[PDB]
């Protein structure tokens, strides 16, 4: 198990997070983005696919027994998330046309990240014997399914705000959106923090930190957008963290 490529992957993954904050301006593929584009369903399909296929391939070489290592089962949860993100979320996506340029970078991210998380958990990660009863797992797994529930529940609420083909932004109403503008982001952030907690691993903590930086900035700009574009937007709402930010 080479420890040098691992520390480097977590470094870039963190440096990326820092870089996204330095630019301050959003990644520009949704709201603040206004023949160089392609359908968003195909875009997010291609972008997020590596973060599924690579861990799926890594898993496919391991024995089939749930009565086995914790690092494998956790990698399965990573695979379960990006299965939804690719084949369910992305293929049902109702977003505007996506910039072709960003796909290769988005794909590059999900490739390296998929390699990092998958390689570490199998070849590097080492867990004690009573991990499934440990508070880090029992809470970490809890936070994971909690955040995923929130992330998917909110992405669906957002999806039902449009008919396919529509170019429009309506005020997101419904569960947990009543408190924060970026409810789906809140969920995903909760999801990876718990994931880092359940794996107790450096590269997972890094990806969680990136997601916090990226989606946390994305949430803020979304919050800005609503306050800028809707005179009757609920002013009790916050950007990301309820009653705080
Ligand atoms: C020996 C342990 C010393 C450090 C104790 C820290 C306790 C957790 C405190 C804050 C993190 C909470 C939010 C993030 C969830 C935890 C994931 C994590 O940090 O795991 C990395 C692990 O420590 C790599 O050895």
């Amino acid at each position: 198990c080479q420890q040098s490529p691992v520390l480097a992957g977590s470094a870039t993954l963190v440096a990326l997070g820092a870089l996204a904050l330095y630019v301050a301006k959003p990644s520009g593929y949704g709201k603040h983005t206004e023949a160089t584009r392609l359908p968003a369903r195909a875009a997010w399909f291609l972008q997020e696919l590596p973060s599924f296929a690579v861990p799926a391939g890594i898993l496919a070489r391991q024995p089939l027994s749930l009565f086995g290592p914790p690092g494998t089962v956790l990698l399965g949860l990573f695979c379960v998330h990006y299965f939804h993100r690719t084949f369910v979320y992305s293929l049902l996506n109702r977003g505007r046309p996506y910039p072709a340029i960003l796909i290769l970078r988005g794909t590059a991210f999900c490739t390296g990240n998929g390699v990092l998380q998958g390689y570490y958990l199998i070849y590097c990660a080492e867990y004690p014997d009573g991990w499934y009863t440990d508070i880090r797992f029992s809470l970490g797994v809890f936070l994971f399914i909690l955040g995923m529930g929130i992330n998917i529940h909110s992405d669906y609420i957002l999806r039902q705000l449009r008919k396919p083909g529509e170019i429009s932004y309506r005020i997101p109403q419904g569960g947990l959106f009543t408190y924060v503008s970026g409810a789906n982001f809140l969920g995903e952030i909760i999801e990876w923090i718990g994931y880092a907690l359940a794996t107790w691993s450096l590269p997972a903590l890094a990806f969680a930190f990136f997601s916090l930086c990226f989606l946390g900035l994305r949430a803020f700009h979304h919050h800005r957008f609503y306050l800028k574009m809707f005179e009757d937007y609920p002013k009790s709402r916050k950007a990301l963290i309820p009653f705080i930010f």
